[PDB]
């Protein structure tokens, strides 16, 4: 019919669960948001319970609830996070204002990883590879994560890798993005996120972030030192005359060699960041493809790298009341079915 809950004060924040959720512990020391390690007494496993803050307080936040609740039901992958369960102490629509969401617990973001020293070759391959196979899936269903970074990364003891996104909550989102979507200046597709796995990859390889900008003018010469600046062929395809006056201003750089910066890597590994590092977006290896690239030899199964059924995305187009966006989120809270154990 409906479980009992139980109240409780954790950091000065009140918690309301069900019984079936033993023990709660605050991890990640406000990194994850606030969320707390719990013990699951149906299925004998840890997870990890999130309380969303103010949920319903503006019209943006009752968006903003709404749109992680859509996504979070959509995703049915191994290398994605996933929802076990959506509840809140509220038996009606009037005296809904609390939404509670339970995933997996994982042992460690990749961050507090790579901070001790740089990793194998053969960790590497794992690693991109997971990350690779979670994108095709996401970016199937015409999402894209936007801000793919170490700290939203997170693994268990057996290198097993799942996607998830800590949104806002306190490694600079600047280090990993892709130009065209820093500074807006060219039409920008899901190859945003492949930019960010280039970055990520060089970092586990190196030990060292690749481009560790100051603010967004230091972050691009970072870049177009390594990248070289844009051809007559890319600048062809610049819309913004501020992007294109900007860029035409500086004195050229050339193409570094990528052989010659991450040198003693597998010569492999240096051809797929080539494939993954190029300025021009049209240009750039979708998911898909670098599946399939030889560095992945080892783990490429083309039977076993899912698509996602398609996502209706027609809400992002809306613009409603509070009491609006409140109700679709609680139709989404009824009508949730639980993942077969
Ligand atoms: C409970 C929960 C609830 C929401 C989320 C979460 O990722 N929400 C996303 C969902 C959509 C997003 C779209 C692109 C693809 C990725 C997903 C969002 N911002 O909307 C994560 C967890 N879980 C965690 O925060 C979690 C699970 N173990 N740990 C953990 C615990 C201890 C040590 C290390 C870690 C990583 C933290």
């Amino acid at each position: 019919e409906r479980p009992t809950f139980y109240r409780q004060e954790l950091n000065k924040t009140i918690w309301e669960v069900p019984e079936r959720y033993q023990n709660l512990s605050p991890v990640g020391s406000g990194a994850y948001g606030s969320v707390c390690a719990a013990f699951d007494t149906k299925t004998g496993h840890r997870v990890a319970v999130k309380k969303l803050s103010r949920p319903f307080q503006s019209i943006i936040h009752a968006k903003r609830t709404y749109r992680e609740l859509r996504l979070l039901k959509h995703m049915k992958h191994e290398n994605v996070i996933g929802l076990l369960d959506v509840f809140t102490p509220a038996r009606s629509l009037e005296e809904f204002n609390d939404v509670y969401l339970v995933t997996h617990l994982m042992g460690a973001d990749l961050n507090n990883i790579v901070k001790c020293q740089k990793l194998t070759d053969d960790h590497v391959q794992f690693l991109i590879y997971q990350i690779l196979r979670g994108l095709k899936y996401i970016h199937s269903a015409d999402i894209i994560h936007r801000d793919l970074k170490p700290s939203n990364l997170a693994v268990n003891e057996d290198c097993e890798l799942k996607i998830l996104d800590f949104g806002l909550a306190r490694v600079a989102t600047r280090w990993y993005r892709a130009p065209e979507i820093m500074l807006n200046w060219m039409h920008y597709n899901q190859t945003v996120d492949i930019w960010s796995v280039g970055c990520i990859m060089a970092e586990l390889l190196t030990g060292r972030t690749l481009f560790p900008g100051t603010d967004h003018i230091d972050q691009l010469k970072l870049i177009l030192r390594l990248v070289g600046t844009p051809g007559a062929e890319l600048l062809k395809k610049i819309s913004s005359e501020s992007a294109r006056n900007y860029i035409q201003s500086l004195a050229q750089m050339p193409k570094m060699n990528f052989a010659n910066v991450f040198i003693g890597a597998n010569p492999l590994a240096v051809d797929l960041l080539e494939k993954m590092l190029v300025l021009d977006s049209d240009k750039r290896i979708t998911a898909a493809q670098a599946l399939a690239h030889a560095y992945f030899a080892q783990y490429h199964d083309p039977d076993d790298e899912p698509v996602a059924d398609p996502y209706d995305q027609s809400f992002e187009s809306r613009d409603l009341l509070i009491d609006e966006w409140k109700s679709l989120t609680y139709d989404e809270v009824i009508s949730f079915v639980p993942p077969p154990l």
